[PDB]
């Protein structure tokens, strides 16, 4: 099995601001993502609020099995934008 970089817009500003807050690649767009703690969530979600402008909260954040999940729902605001 490899690594899936981030493929668009959506998926690369989440895999960045993931890594970007905790200090640690996620690895590839599909790799499970270890567990985080309230403020990293809460970063996370205020950082892709702000790019995607929409709301993301920590909740979706913490309930995201990998990368491309979490893109998904900032995707979904970038193109109504
Ligand atoms: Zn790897
Ligand atoms: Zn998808």
């Amino acid at each position: 099995n490899v690594d899936v970089p981030p493929r668009d817009a959506a998926e690369r500003v989440t895999f960045a601001t993931w890594a970007i807050v905790t200090g640690k690649s996620p690895g590839g767009i599909f790799n499970e993502l270890p567990r985080l703690d309230d403020e990293a969530a809460a970063k996370i979600a205020q950082r892709l609020s702000e790019r995607a402008e929409g709301p993301i909260t920590a909740e979706d954040v913490l309930t995201s099995s990998n990368i491309e999940a979490l893109a998904d729902k900032v995707r979904t605001y970038l193109e109504a934008g």
